[PDB]
């Protein structure tokens, strides 16, 4: 038993990493078949941080101004495109470590693991959830971007995020492997709001269930509700609204557990209307939203890859 | 900025888990040179967990009885011994990707990555302090035992931990590579006391120094105090007591933030008389122990392997 925030293996990742430098700026990129992906920003100078206009700046670069480096090998550009905010580098060979592999653009609310890399060479490994706003909660600092996020399904690496910017308030903000950015955010250094940041009503209550099947159990009550009901408390608390379609996902948990889903949201409304009166919930003194039932459903059944 | 339990990258262990069958029980080995190593209880059948004669139950065991499959090879084995509570297999071939690595026993107090694999297949990897009573609080099914913690060094693997068993608190006990448990706990299934959880607390600084670093600092108080008054309080909340040798790691913390260790221990003192007025600390609302100085600065200056 235990429940632990839990990274996929990263290692058909570290596989991919390359560092990517043009001109001055070092940053990271994932190298797939022959093309490395990585951050169109790896062309600009801190002056021109502020208002890029990147196809002004890229039209003065040529294929041998990126410089492409894998562990300590070079590899030779042939060609480079930009989509969206990410640039495609085309090299003369083929990584030979590959993965199978998918690009996805991936739902606010699910989860994902980071590979944090620094001038090609990775760091370290976290998971992290896609927030209803379509920022995440990770571990950047310069030099982080190109870093990947991805989920692994038996052999194949869905690749979901890539890693470009800081907000505000500490948040961070990048873009599926098409360079489309999740939520509106725009890769230049201007403040850019981030909006309400929602709980993820329906991971919460995966992690409750998660807690009664390990073990805790103290915040079970005699009370049920609706989902009409329980939305109202929501609504208050700043949590997602909760549909049917989320019932219904956590219906092989509920299943599992024999405790009705609205029964757990009975239990979920009074956590958040009288706290937690300083007991904990599998070592955590807050409700955890970045488990999704799925999550809950592999941890606790020993899905391999 | 932003702080993660952050993990190793796994890459390089996961080229060494093996599985190992031993008659109707499988767990999962780990393959260095032409060695593998795995827990002593393969052995066992459901019957013998409660007292197991290790020596009178391996001694019915041939060299062809151990079953060691990387991923879907088979590998020979042409000699087995009994170190402590782990079996060490010789096989034919060594492991083409054996990384550079050491066996080393760690402190009470320090952090490692564990891979969880079930059937010599990888499952995820999370952070996990050794602490100070000897567990680890871990995500462990049935057939994980044989997963490894390692830290990374660069490019040296260093191997600290075999998982082999959970206690009845819900909490894991294992052994280092020799073969040795960490703590008084040995391989048979009766009950056995794990003793107080006390909190780390050169690690709770430690925390709190990465906060202030990533702007939490409401915490900070116009206090001062002395370890002698410090170790007063953290004796009522079962803290380890404070040593010069304590300070002393903290003094890289505590230059690079200009806060004096002893005012920032003035803080802790007042967050563990007043709690935290339902306030949180990098995302937490409760005092995390499980970073070591050296993971702080680990993280917040982005040292790669
Ligand atoms: C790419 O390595 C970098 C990631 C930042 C560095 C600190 N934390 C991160 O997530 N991205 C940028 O430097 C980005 C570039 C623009 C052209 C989009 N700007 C950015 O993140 O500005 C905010 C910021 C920069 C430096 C420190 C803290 C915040
Ligand atoms: C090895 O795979 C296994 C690890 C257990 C399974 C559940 N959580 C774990 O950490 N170890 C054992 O089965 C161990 C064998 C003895 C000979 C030491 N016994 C054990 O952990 O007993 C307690 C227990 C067993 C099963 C479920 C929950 C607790």
């Amino acid at each position: 038993s235990g429940f632990r925030k839990m990274a996929f293996p990263s290692g058909k990742v570290e596989g991919c990493m390359v560092q990517v430098t043009c001109g001055t700026t070092t940053l990271n990129g994932l190298w797939l078949d022959d093309v490395v992906y990585c951050p169109r920003h790896v062309i600009c100078t801190s002056e021109d941080m502020l208002n890029p206009n990147y196809e002004d700046l890229l039209i003065r670069k040529s294929n041998h101004n990126f410089l492409v480096q894998a562990g300590n090998v070079q590899l030779r550009v042939i060609g480079h495109s930009m989509q969206n905010c990410v640039l495609k580098l085309k090299v003369d060979t083929a990584n030979p470590k590959t993965p199978k592999y998918k690009f996805v653009r991936i739902q606010p609310g699910q989860t994902f693991s980071v590979l944090a890399c620094y001038n090609g060479s990775p760091s370290g490994v976290y998971q992290c959830a896609m927030r209803p706003n379509f920022t995440i909660k990770g571990s950047f600092l310069n030099g982080s971007c190109g870093s990947v996020g991805f989920n692994i399904d038996y052999d194949c690496v869905s690749f979901c995020y890539m890693h470009h910017m800081e907000l505000p308030t500490g948040v961070h903000a990048g873009t599926d492997l098409e360079g489309n950015f999740y939520g509106p955010f725009v890769d230049r250094q201007t403040a850019q709001a981030a909006g309400t940041d929602t709980t993820i009503t329906v991971n919460v209550l995966a992690w409750l269930y998660a807690a009664v099947i390990n073990g805790d159990r103290w915040f079970l009550n005699r009370f049920t509700t609706t989902l009409n009901d329980f939305n109202l408390v929501a609504m208050k608390y700043n949590y997602e609204p909760l549909t049917q379609d989320h019932v219904d996902i956590l219906g092989p948990l509920s299943a599992q557990t024999g405790i009705a889903v609205l029964d757990m949201c009975a239990s979920l409304k009074e956590l958040l209307q009288n706290g937690m009166n300083g007991r904990t919930i599998l070592g955590s003194a807050l409700l955890e939203d970045e488990f999704t039932p799925f999550d809950v459903v592999r941890q606790c059944s020993g899905v391999t890859f």
